[PDB]
Parts: structure tokens; sequence; C-alpha cells
């Protein structure tokens, strides 16, 4: 038969000393680089990481509140299926709005598209969550517009990775200019629910 | 406020006509290349392209498997959630079996990952298939061997886009070498769970 590797704890450290031979990472403090190595494993991508940007503090911070507790509020559907509940250090609730039954009525009233009309179900939890925005770029530029609101709750930090040709890149250079919170992005086109899966699962624990 | 495009509908077509603006598309027939745009919009990667293999009548014989009732048979749970079930034709089942409790015991016993236990649950809906393997190297390379017994039930088409650093580029090229069933790839280490979904949800609807 075909012969190949079976120990998956095995392929994963073999994953990651392949990447850190390869990627230029020198630039990140030890807290963004463990973060940047598992984005790149997600992405089969070695390159990706002269894309990625943190506010200074981003990933410090997120993992804090992460161990305090926090929510995780996902975009779609593929982020909060991804995101490895074994990892989380503090029950943490996993949490997309995306396909609530009040959310197509929603999105026709404010003329815009469901994924940023969930957003408004956020409020009750956004205090101190960890935003994971893999998708969409109208749910980042709906939320940098709800932010200007100081009413509204504030997340503890937000990981800016939608993906695609329209939007997309600006909504993440917007995010970075507003800095409202503590953020991460992939600059331009890249990004995706994996890449931003594996923010989440590197910021959650420790352990590699 | 900030300012953005708020028609998803107008969004689409947008992204999709960037993309065969910019792409090197001339070498896919009809119905391959709409299977290649809707994967390169998953990925915001023009370039893409220059990795996409299909066996000679790959994409016709699976939306045909899928007008039929096929199931679809996905490795990871980030496949199986991103499936758009407003596409389907025929009610079609989306399967993901990872989860199932018996899965840890199995694994150790076989000495295999999960991913690759998890599809040995698949053998009742495997006659027809289509199978979409967005993660797991070894889950593909389990399949190529399942499918040695001639006594195996065997899909309809396989979409083979494991991504990675160890094992994921072995894995699709021993796919296309072996060419049990109609099969489509990325070659090399690019792939994942958001193309192989795009490569379902183009097959499953004529329309765009
Ligand atoms: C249609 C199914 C999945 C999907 C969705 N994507 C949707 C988010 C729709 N996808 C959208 C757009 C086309 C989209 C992209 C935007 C930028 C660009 O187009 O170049 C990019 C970001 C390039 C994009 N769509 C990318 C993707 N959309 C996809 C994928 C799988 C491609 C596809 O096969 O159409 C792929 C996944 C990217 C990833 O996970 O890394 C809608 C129309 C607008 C969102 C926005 O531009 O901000 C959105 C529908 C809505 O919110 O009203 C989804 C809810 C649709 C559905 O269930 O009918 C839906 C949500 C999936 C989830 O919950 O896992
Ligand atoms: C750990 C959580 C998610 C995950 C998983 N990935 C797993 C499939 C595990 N991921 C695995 C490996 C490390 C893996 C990759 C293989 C090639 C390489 O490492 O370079 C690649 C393919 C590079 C890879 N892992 C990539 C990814 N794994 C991930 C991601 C999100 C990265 C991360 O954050 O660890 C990312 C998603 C890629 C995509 O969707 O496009 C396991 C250990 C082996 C599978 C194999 O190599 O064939 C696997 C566990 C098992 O089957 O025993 C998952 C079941 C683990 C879990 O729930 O604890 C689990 C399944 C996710 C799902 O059902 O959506």
């Amino acid at each position: 038969p075909h012969e190949y590797e079976k120990d998956g704890a095995k392929i994963y450290v073999q994953s990651f000393a392949t990447i850190r031979a390869e990627a230029d990472l020198a630039r990140f403090t030890p807290e963004e680089e463990v973060v940047v190595v598992r984005m790149i494993h997600a992405a089969g991508m070695v390159g990706l990481e002269n894309h990625v940007r943190f506010a200074p503090g981003m990933a410090i911070a997120a993992r804090a509140a992460l161990e305090a507790g926090a929510p995780i509020l996902c975009d779609a559907r593929m982020v909060s299926e991804g995101i490895a509940r074994a990892r989380l250090p503090a029950k943490n609730e996993v949490i997309c709005t995306l396909q609530d039954p009040r959310v197509p009525a929603l999105a026709q009233e404010m003329g815009n598209t469901r994924s940023a009309a969930a957003l408004e179900l956020w409020r009750p939890k956004l205090e101190g969550a960890v935003v994971a925005i893999g998708n969409a770029p109208t749910a980042l530029f709906h939320l940098l517009n709800m932010l200007e609101d100081p009413a509204c709750p504030r997340p503890a930090a937000i990981i800016g990775c939608p993906v695609g040709f329209i939007g997309a890149a600006e909504s993440k250079a917007a995010l970075a200019v507003a800095n409202p919170v503590p953020w991460v992005i992939v600059e331009g086109r890249l990004g995706g629910s994996a890449i931003t899966v594996a923010a989440v699962n590197a910021l959650a624990c420790r352990k590699e």
C-alpha cells in the first residue's frame, strides 16, 4: 500500500520546524511569533509572514482576555467550527450569530449584508470579547462604525483577517489606521477562516 | 462614518469579474473554469490557477452525481459547515464523521490519526459520493489504500485539496498518479477547507 507518516503529534512538530527553518520571522516578538507560525501552518504558505501586522501589545492582551474567560465572536460558521474546544483555557463561549432567524429581515432594513447585520446581535457579549473576522469585509467595516459610538461595548481585541478582491484589503487598512482596540491583520487580499482560527488557537493556549 | 459597498450580490459579480480580468484560465474547459474562478475567490489569490489539475471529465461527472442526489463526505467540520445548503440541487446529505464518539478508540487501534480513522465510517455512504478532503493528508492517503480493496464502495469523484508542509503535496501527487476515480487537486502545499468548499459549491449549482 501507500506509506506515509501517521503520528499526528509528530506531524505537528515537524510542520512547525519546517516553517521556522524557511520563514522570515525575526521582527516578531516571542508572543507574536507563535501566532504567525500557526497562521503559516494553516495556509501552507511561507511568505505569508511578509503581510502580517500587529498592534504593539495585541498578542499579550488577547491571550490575557481569553485566560480571563472572554468569549470569541466569529463572523462565519467556518470560523466558529474551527476553534479547538480543547485548547480553550477558561470554558470560553464561541459565538456566531449569522444564522439567527432575525438576521435576514434586519439586513434588508439596514440595506446591508447578513454578515454585517448579525454583528448587531453581538452587543451583549462584546465588552471584553476577542473578535475573530475571517470572511466578510462588510462585517469588519460595520464593526468600525459600531465602535465610533461611545456607548457601544468594546472588545479586548480584534483579529481582522477577511479575504478577497472587493473590500477586504481596504477594511483591514481602515482597522489599523483607526486603531480602536488592539488588532492584527493580514494586509492585502490574503486572509480567511483558516488563518483566523489558527490565530485564535495560538492565543488560547501557551503550548504549541 | 466609513463608506464601503454593501450589496453582496454586487460584491460577488465584481469579485468574479476582477479574477477573470487578472487570471490565466485559458487551458480550462468551461466546466472546469467556473470551479477554478470560485477557488481563486475563496483564496484571495490570483496565481492559484497555476497549481490546479483536474482529471478529464471530473467537473462534468461531479456535477452529475450531485444532481442525482449524491452525498458529500467531508474530512473536517470547517468543510461540512461551509457548504451552502441553498446551492444543493437534490437535498444532498452533507456528512462529517470526525467527531463520532467511536473515532478516538478506532484511531488508537489503527495507529492512525482521527481524521483517517473516521473514513472507515463513510463505507455505507461512499458508493457514488463526492468526497471533499480539505484538511488532512492522512485522510487522503488512507482513502487511496481503502480503494485498493475491490470490495470497498467507490465514490463518483474526489476533491483532494489538503494543505500543509508534511504529507500534503505527496498525498495529492499520489491521488493523481493512482487515478482511482475522477479527481481534482491543488499541487504542492496550498489547499485547505475554503478552496475545497468553493469547489463543491461551484459544482453543485449551474448559476455562479
Ligand atoms: C457560500 C458559502 C460559503 C461562503 C460564504 N460567504 C458568505 C459570507 C457571503 N459571501 C459574501 C462575499 C461574496 C464574499 C467575499 C467578499 C470579497 C469578495 O467577494 O472578493 C469573500 C470573503 C471572498 C467570500 N465571500 C469568501 C467565501 N465565502 C464563502 C466561501 C467558502 C466561498 C464560496 O463557496 O462562496 C469563502 C470562504 C472564505 C473563508 O472561509 O476563508 C457575501 C455575499 C458578502 C460578505 C462581504 O463581502 O462582506 C456573504 C453573504 C452575506 O453576508 O449577505 C456566506 C454567508 C454566504 C451564504 O451562506 O450564502 C457564506 C458563509 C460561510 C461560513 O459561515 O463558513
Ligand atoms: C485544531 C483545530 C483546527 C485544525 C484541525 N486539524 C486537525 C485535522 C489535526 N491537524 C493535524 C495536522 C497537524 C494538520 C496539517 C497537516 C500537514 C502539516 O502539518 O504540515 C494541516 C492540514 C496543515 C492542518 N493540521 C491544518 C489545520 N488544522 C487545523 C487548523 C485550523 C490550524 C490549527 O489551528 O491547528 C488548519 C485548518 C486548515 C483548513 O481548514 O484549511 C492532525 C494532527 C493530523 C491530520 C493529518 O496530518 O492528516 C489532525 C488531528 C487528527 O486527525 O488526529 C483537527 C482534527 C485537530 C483537532 O480538532 O484537535 C482540527 C480540525 C478542524 C475542523 O474540523 O474544521
